[PDB]
């Protein structure tokens, strides 16, 4: 069997411009939720959201090009050069069939989708920029990707919603462990803090509106909860087989070991309250890892800071973990970045790298208060040091019943 | 080592509502492009494709829930329903966790964005529709089918444009071979007949222009050709693993034997001439297959009626292939049906499994004049009939230089 592990590490978030900015501040319990100011919040109940911060494209893209790709593009792009510099990987034409791309989105180019749909209701079809698909369709992340240092293995794209990013690196692994590609980037990104994806989200009434302090509106698990708090960003994983990785001596974060799937199969939006399919799929990943409850120290949840949701996932963490539950600490990034939808698994999976490397779990911020039966340990307000850890959770379980873990072991 | 086979089949395509209504009017030489209707065309400078006729969503799901779907999501789900009857599968419990989906689509849900978006800009964010969201992102259509059939098991949706429905197909089959489940329904849909659809296809300067005689105007390899015809649909497939199907007496179409991918790393729209990205596809579908190139009769081509990319995929199978190049019959049915982007390899998947059953190969039409750089035998007017084919090849080969193949056997 081939075993997979994490090379290569980059990402963009709210509260970072690198990984370990990112983690510095994550470690910190800063908040990286902002008020929106580049378009008019005036009529809609939600006016912040995580926002990447002092990001400038011309370090990774000429604006010549940049032009042609949607901000989601643009953050893929240069989280996915991140990781390519991270890795070291030297890319020659013996190897080029063997190094693909594995990065999705959930919404994607919605901001360029505006612009020119404007554009055409003002001034018709020719007002339409050229390159309107390529700038905003999911898959053009890996495509920009790809070209760019001339990876010639397999590509895809999944769009899974808030599953994106987990997917992505999952079947990233099954990818290599196929024996069809020796290296994978993998990772998502968003971009949904635009007009339409404020306000689609908030016409579903699943936004908070807690305007009066923003960063204390992303609080997991807490009793005054009233909905997720929008993120963007980007996060990105180069991938590769042990053994090759060993045989060129590169930088090892982790080992990729468990990945399991599963569906709730009950509605669109909403989770069931029993949490049958998170649970299903995390019950999946351990048994592909072939290890027992007890022997994980952290789970990364979900946590979006939903009434429903949140509540959700803890009877889904109880049921399968039993009563190592209580000795299991779990918590949510989310309270300080929000949620990032496809780039959400990517980047919290990043966390999850991180903490088995520096034995450090991130703290759920604006925990004050826990909720009727959430009596978990939470990490509730400060990061622990905790030691001899060796296996991480993560879990992402997004919009369609569509749920995703990844188990992640110390090496 | 588990084996995959097809037990079930359902689409909706230009020349027809069902499967075997489309495969009649396929090998009878039909033409489905019509002239749009469904927005004004007067300023486009195409004004035809691919559309599916007399579509009654209420058929299968009532209008409440056709009103919470944009048309592509209606279309996926339809076809979906269809395989999942055409199955005949027993939904138990336990059954339910060992059954999943892997539906995509290149674009998705384009028109109901344009609709609210279009009333947020006359009215503001609380006239944007609260069903948003769960009514245009990708991956709605599993969303859908899993919860209407209570399927539990793995749920992805790859977004890889017009390489959607084989990258699904084929990951759908080596889930099923990886043993995280025993059943998947795979396939595509899409609805990009849309005036920003049209308009952007259009903005690029890829599509056709032979308003003045719209069916002749998809017409693969032959000298006059100037672009693709973009098409509507959904192609849908139930895929098992061998055991399980005969089992439970299941009709099994074909097997599925092979899946390559691989990537082009030189242009986001335009392809190479040759052929080498193409080529990387067939021949790792082939090694995936343990076959030889001299076992294949029949290629499903991706054959779009564009300049470039019908020049480059020849090349790409002359390379291939060698000696049996010119043995070896190649047909596009887009020269019927247009582009259905990510329903394209779902649909033509289809069409090279019933091709194993009923023996016959349908005609690429409106090959009037074969191109300069043309010497393979593209089934140039008629429908061939043959004997003893036991493998066919499906190709599909999209923006952002994604590629894939998907081998299929006779049993």
């Amino acid at each position: 069997k081939r075993r997979v592990v994490v090379t290569g590490l980059g990402m963009l978030s709210p509260v970072g411009n690198t990984v370990e900015s990112t983690w510095k501040a994550v470690l910190a319990g800063q908040s990286g939720i902002s008020l929106i100011d580049h378009f008019d919040t005036s009529a809609y109940a939600t006016r912040f959201a995580g926002l990447v911060k002092d990001f400038n494209c011309e370090d990774y893209i000429s604006r010549k090009d940049a032009r042609k790709m949607d901000a989601f593009i643009q953050y893929g792009v240069a989280a996915g050069m991140q990781a390519m510099q991270d890795a070291g990987l030297d890319i020659t034409e013996a190897n080029a069939s063997r190094i693909g791309a594995a990065i999705g989105s959930g919404i994607g180019g919605l901001g360029l989708i505006e612009e020119n749909h404007t554009a055409l209701v003002n001034g018709g079809p020719r007002k339409i920029s050229p390159f309107f698909v390529p700038s905003t369709i999911v898959n053009m992340i890996a495509g920009h990707l790809t070209i760019m240092y001339g990876l010639r293995g397999p590509s895809i794209s999944i769009a899974t919603a808030c599953t994106s990013g987990v997917h992505n690196i999952g079947h990233a692994a099954r990818i290599i462990a196929y024996n069809d590609a020796d290296v994978m980037v993998a990772g998502g990104a968003e971009k949904a803090s635009t007009p339409l994806g404020v306000g689609g989200f908030g016409a579903a009434r699943a936004l908070s509106t807690r305007n009066d302090n923003p960063q204390a509106a992303s609080r997991p698990w807490d009793k005054d909860r009233d909905g997720f708090v929008l993120g963007d960003g980007a996060g990105m994983m180069v991938l590769e087989e042990y053994e090759h990785a060993k045989k060129r001596g590169a930088k090892i974060y982790a080992e990729v070991v468990g990945f399991g799937m599963s569906s709730d199969a009950y509605h669109m939006t909403s989770p069931p309250e029993d949490g049958s399919g998170a649970a299903l799929a995390m019950v999946n990943a351990l048994r592909d890892a072939g290890i027992t409850t007890s022997q994980i120290g952290y789970i990364n949840a979900h946590g979006t800071s939903t009434p429903a949701g949140d509540k959700a996932e803890t009877q889904a963490v109880k049921s399968v973990f039993g009563e190592d539950a209580y000795k299991v600490m779990v918590s949510s990034t989310k309270s300080m970045t929000g949620h990032l939808l496809g780039a959400a698994g990517a980047v919290e999976s990043i966390f999850t790298v991180l903490a088995l490397r520096d034995q450090a779990i991130p703290a759920t911020i604006n925990l004050d208060n826990p909720d009727e039966g959430c009596d978990l340990d939470y990490v509730p307000h400060d990061a622990r040091q905790v030691k001899d850890m060796e296996y991480t959770l993560c879990n992402s379980f997004g919009f369609g019943g569509t749920n995703g873990s990844l188990v992640f072991r110390k090496v």
